[PDB]
C-alpha cells in the first residue's frame, strides 16, 4: 500500500469526517485512516494497487470536508 495524506482545507469537525472514515473503512485497499484534520492532517495508507485515493479523496469531500489535496507521493 502507499502513505499518502489529504492535507487538511479548511474545517475542523472531526465528527464529519469521521461519518466518512468509517466508510471508507469499508474498502479492502485502505491499510490505515489517521484521521487528525485539526492536529496536521489525515494521513490515510491507501493501496494504489486495489484503490485510489481519489476514491477516498472524493468520499471525505462529500460529508467529511478537509481534503484539500492529497501529499505524500
Ligand atoms: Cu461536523
Amino acid at each position: 500500500m502507499e502513505q499518502k495524506t489529504l492535507q487538511v482545507e479548511g474545517m475542523s469537525c472531526q465528527h464529519c469526517v469521521k461519518a466518512v472514515e468509517t466508510s471508507v473503512g469499508e474498502l479492502d485497499g485502505v491499510s490505515a485512516v489517521h484521521v487528525n484534520l485539526e492536529a496536521g492532517k489525515v494521513d490515510v495508507s491507501f493501496d494504489a494497487d486495489k484503490v485510489s485515493v481519489k476514491d477516498i479523496a472524493d468520499a471525505i469531500e462529500d460529508q467529511g470536508y478537509d481534503v484539500a489535496k492529497i501529499e505524500g507521493r
